[PDB]
């Protein structure tokens, strides 16, 4: 794809719901149609139908799959083989060789564990990879924790530190850096202080998970 | 050992003082007797007859040895060869080599240099690590400072930097962390916060340098 | 050179103006003669010449060059080879390989892109390293930002990650740590805060921009 010449306002969208998947791409630069955490265990199956039936601009879409290792997986790729689309989001990204058993496809390696984090150079520098993002929940939930903000909404430590890794990771490596979600949809002044921080320290993306963030992400990464 | 079992509250306790080893153990979860900086040089024979002749509860106590290539360290094997204890707190720890020269014994490697810090991942993923561990006064001190904490008492960024990873590496590699001392004993509300913090980023024990920290740590890891 | 011998005090004179060389070299510890961008193209055959014909003490002066594989660079070891200097400092520095190609000179390598941040220990680790520098202002420009600090005037958090790094780095390899610029000069509170945290933390050297920085650098440095 060309995904440096789409927009930094990225979306995602649960694979269950095609009904909105029009409205998602008018809104978004790009979606992320989602086959993980966006849909339930039961509705899994209904998604996988939904994204070979209702299709978007494959110049446009990435699709969020399942882990590696993982049956889910197996079947999401299964699916995908009957779409047009070219580049998938790998959940919980560990290591290179999950990377690699993705060619020939493209992959934006999500980032939200300890090994991730280690091992981000790795899995940066792995040919498949177009893009490189983080997220903050699951990092903490997988390393035993309970918060990843503290009382007053900055990022502990922990998620600020795998944030500027996985930027340097892939800028090293000439990818896509996205920035993580916020996750307090209402919270719009929240989102503006980091996308500005994002754009200004050299985010091509801030994902977003609700059509509302589209608007504020596109303004902060303006000049 | 089953350290992760046992609770978060861990307490150092000079290895030349048994007449308080049974009040530490009564205290804390587990109990870290200690060989290195909590015994001067010319008591470090006093404290190994103790370790011999003064036992705990081997599933609830661990002995901090002296740092890698030592003539005291030598010494410490000796002694605890005529103990049950398994575990062993490596200071200083700087290579995956120092841990791995410790076997068959399982090792708490305590990273408090800028090699250690480095080499975190590799040391957190030799085969005898059971745990990681950070600490900011040898950290300053051994790369040429006066202070690990600024003006306002939060610590400098290299320690924080440190921090983080040290959490990252133990919990990439399925180890226990554990978050550096206070060394502030009478600043309860610093223990409150750091605490609170570590548990909510998923540190398994903040360890502790006296016996009335350890409630605080307790409590701060709750839920 | 006896780098750690010299005070903490280094100040870039640009080496097209060899009429300010000497009240450099009178105000600060050591001078860095810089080829690179205090000088603009046109000038640099200019400077070469003045780095020949105007000398320093060479136990008091490192030689900034131009970048690995530039034509500059080539320009740069040419004219070098006319002069006493034994010490240089190689801006954007992105591997051990482009340090090793500059032996058997001493290098100060500048790191300031992603790509020189993740390498780091690799950089600190090459045998001609004697130093590692860090640089926020073409580290953001080089990721595709546009402000290494926010409105309160602290640095960004991927700013902070790369000082610790490159901190870190230096100091596991027996390296001069060196802080970067403080580009306000006029600003001496900011530029006191600063040296004094680098100065806590273990920084040998903050580097200067202006003559005036070096008392207040001096001063942070004292105890």
């Amino acid at each position: 794809m060309n995904l440096r010449a789409a927009g930094p306002g990225w979306l995602f969208c649960p694979a269950d719901a095609p009904e909105a998947f029009a409205a998602a791409a008018a809104a978004a630069d790009v979606v992320i149609l989602d086959l993980e955490d966006g849909v339930a265990a039961a509705q899994k199956p209904a998604a996988r139908n939904a994204l070979r039936d209702t299709p978007l601009d494959p110049e446009r879409t990435v699709v969020r799959i399942n882990a590696g290792g993982t049956a889910d997986q197996a079947r999401d790729l299964e699916a995908l083989a009957g779409t047009a689309y070219t580049t998938v989001m790998l959940p919980k990204a560990e290591s290179a060789a999950q990377v690699i058993e993705l060619a020939p496809r493209d992959v934006i390696a999500l980032v939200e564990t300890a090994r991730g984090a280690v091992c981000a150079a790795e899995i940066a520098a792995a040919d498949p990879t177009v893009g490189m993002m983080w997220g903050a929940e699951d990092l903490i939930a997988t390393l035993g924790g309970s918060s990843s903000r503290r009382a007053d909404g900055a990022y502990r430590d922990v998620a600020r530190h795998v944030r500027s890794t996985i930027l340097l990771a892939a800028s090293a490596f000439g990818r896509l850096a996205l920035d993580a979600v916020h996750l307090d949809i209402l919270d719009v002044e929240g989102l503006q202080e980091e996308a500005r921080d994002a754009a200004a320290v050299g985010f091509d993306v801030t994902v977003c998970i609700h059509p509302s963030q589209i608007p504020v992400v596109r303004k902060a990464y303006a000049a």
